[PDB]
């Protein structure tokens, strides 16, 4: 390959030097007698000046007819010149053009097109800078999370995706055909997490998970990004602390390596700022009556659902804690609190500014009957899990985990308007293409 | 929680000290008076010495009465002691039995029992130190890779599962009702990196990748780990030494940190030591000739499979490349070999020691006009490509990219059997449970 020079590299101290740029033009406009293209990479864009008197006639003409992604090879000079982009421009000896385009569908501010247009040509908007910027978060945050992850000594694992037991209930279970049998696509890796606890004690896995949910959300995916732990020894609270120390330093991390990023979404990084340990912690008992006392009409045991979430972060200014649901609202998994059997050893970590559940954990069932007798409760076929209830028969020992969606996270993180635009190519009941 | 300390800090140099021991007894054996527990945990096996006029008739009885897996916290001083393993054992002063197990269904050496009841008790196995050492194995390789992937430059994305397109034919695509429509499993990100390299020019994903293989080979499975890497501007000869860059980086990472765990299966790591650029490269023509003059009944423009690849590799002491592939036995986004149209700028990296391919890679055709004849003579629907073939309408840039199967990497690594073995739990067309 002959080798190119970033957008991000053409700088002031290389005045004087030939650079080889690579890319896509950005804009293209006549200033004074000459052709500024900006041109643009995944690194940033840079001013390329085109002169009719050093490249030619011919290729002249032919840099008058760029429009907004042609993708383009240009050689040329560095300048010096604080009235440039990035004080430094390109006097272009040389132009190639690989593919001139005139009709790119995406306009140039993505926001002026309807969402649907841009979901229609995902592919596309995928390309544009504020769509990049937040795959960089993305990437960023579990980049942070790996860092931590090993530092504090857990294993990565690989658990699988084609499976046979629900973990959080068959309304949204993926079914298919699978040779002579049928398969369901996983919800989430923790109860084979759970089994691999018993080789290496501290694991985690980050897996494409699948809910088959009808309802249209601004907060739900049928398929997410799951970044999920679980660990032997730890209680409820234990995985709180990893909890709140895990996403303190993701975020903290990202605001370190993509400020630039970030605000481009946000004119406030206070709650982001405000992420260290330790979170606020209330009890699910504290949730109802703070709603309660501010007029929502909830009652304990009900479940709360986003608009009550929604209403509760208003009192937060920092991702928290809401702990101890009752029991039947709650994952067939979890183990009872033992000085008040009516709830379980359950805590969700919900994000601020109306955001709402970003992590879901518990402390885990770890008595043999408790486990069996949920099962059965709940009208499971303790022969889909007869796996699992094995891990509380040869060796039981207290252990606890979590899961965190990760563009739950991004979409809280770059205060998005709709959990798709954290997903490469988002999937919802209606959206599989492209 | 109470902290632990792990059985591989249990060191001479502790000699005098407390420690708290929570781990899963490995074996139990009288000698002399006492009771010895070897303890395991996720970081080794420590002896811990039992005395009945130390602990007293209750849990002397108790510790006799321990078998295999029984869950066991375990306090005591640590005593300096050649004799011991590690140096050091521990002289028990409380044992607290969490669950005593005595019937443990795999047996001590795993591979005394049918590769049948392994597979039925997964979950169970995987415990057994050396599947555990086998999955420490798989993680140390992709941290490695993901340590060059950055260092390098690359972007982490995170593309979609459910898709409507087959990238590697359609006779291995698992389908799938998705609410009013019907969805596929993705074989394989490629074509959505292929997407991504035009905002962020080098990508790359690990994703399960899904193939509806009903052949039960030793070298298949229908769901595996899928390491891919996409990059703008670079043809065939580029993305071959990304490659080689990469698995040898990975290779020697994972020598450099898990030379233990590979020293279980291996008695030599020569071809491994020799995983350094340059590998070999011989074009699919030289394949040919190698294997025809070792007698195999191979004809030019025949496929390689995995009896071709076994006798091939019996010439090589490292991995290497074939390249230059007939057209027709390669996928249909491959670009055509310019000098020679009859081929396509394919190549696969083959490990040695009969393992065969372990990453497929190729120069993307980038012309649309060849792009969309090659989708229609291979009875593909454009529409179901639409989105693709628009990446080769806005601003076509020469690329290429490759996948790697991370269980077959892992199996030459350690000279599997069986790629099942890899997988935490594997799925084969037989296999869906646990
Ligand atoms: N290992 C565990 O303990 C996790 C547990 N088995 C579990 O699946 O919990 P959930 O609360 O359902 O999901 C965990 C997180 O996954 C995210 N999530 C859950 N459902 C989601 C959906 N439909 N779309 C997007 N994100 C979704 C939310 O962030 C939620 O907090
Ligand atoms: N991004 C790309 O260019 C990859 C390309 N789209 C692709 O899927 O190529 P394959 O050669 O089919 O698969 C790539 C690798 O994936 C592995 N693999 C492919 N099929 C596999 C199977 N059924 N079981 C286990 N591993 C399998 C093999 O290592 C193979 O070399
Ligand atoms: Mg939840
Ligand atoms: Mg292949």
């Amino acid at each position: 390959m002959i080798e190119k020079v970033y957008c991000q590299e053409v700088k002031p101290e290389l005045d004087g030097k030939k650079v080889r740029l690579a890319g896509w033009v950005y804009t293209n406009m006549r200033v004074g007698k000459k052709i500024f293209l900006w041109i643009r990479d995944s690194t940033g864009i840079v001013q390329a000046v085109v002169a009719k008197n050093v490249v030619g006639e011919e290729t002249f003409e032919k840099a008058k007819k760029l429009g907004r992604e042609s993708s383009v090879i240009v050689e040329g000079i560095v300048k010096a010149d604080e009235r440039a982009p990035g004080g430094a421009e390109v006097h272009v000896e040389k132009l190639e053009v690989i593919q001139a385009v005139s009709e790119f569908p995406i306009p140039e501010n993505p926001e002026q097109a309807s969402p649907e247009l841009l979901l229609d040509y995902r592919h596309l908007h995928i390309r544009t800078p504020k769509a990049s910027a937040i795959m960089k978060v993305k990437e960023t945050l579990i980049m942070a999370a790996r860092e931590w992850l090993l530092k504090d000594g857990w294993h990565e694992v690989f658990p699988p995706i084609l499976v046979t037991g629900a973990v959080e209930g068959g309304a949204t279970l993926f079914k298919l055909k699978y040779f002579d049998k049928y398969a369901y696509l996983s919800q989430s890796a923790q109860l084979y997490l759970e089994a691999a606890i018993f080789g290496l004690e501290k694991v985690w896995s980050l897996t494409p998970s699948f809910r088959a949910e009808k309802s249209r959300t601004r907060r739900h995916l049928t398929e997410f990004w799951h970044l999920e732990l679980e660990a032997a020894w730890m209680d409820l609270w234990d995985i709180m602390k990893v909890e709140e120390e895990l996403v303190s330093y993701m975020v903290q991390r990202t605001l370190e390596l993509r400020k630039k990023e970030i605000e481009m979404f946000r004119d406030d990084l206070t709650t982001l700022k405000n992420t260290e340990p330790p979170f606020p912690r209330i009890s699910y008992d504290e949730a109802i009556d703070i709603l309660q006392s501010k007029g929502v009409n909830v009652e304990w045991g009900d479940d709360l659902g986003a608009d009550e979430e929604r209403v509760l972060t208003e009192e937060f200014d920092r991702p928290f804690f809401v702990y101890g649901y009752p029991k039947h609202i709650k994952a067939f998994y979890m183990k009872e609190d033992p000085n008040d059997p009516r709830k379980v050893l359950a805590s969700d970590m919900l994000a601020p500014e109306g955001y709402g559940e970003i992590i879901g954990g518990s402390q885990r069932e770890d008595d043999y009957d408790k486990l069996l007798n949920r099962i059965l409760e709940e009208g499971m076929d303790p022969k889909d899990y007869e796996w699992y209830l094995d891990l509380r028969r040869y060796g039981s020992v207290p252990h606890s985990g979590f899961g965190l969606g990760v563009e739950r996270l991004v979409a809280w993180v770059l205060k998005l308007d709709h959990i798709r635009w954290a997903a490469l190519f988002p999937r919802t009941p209606a959206r599989l293409y492209p």
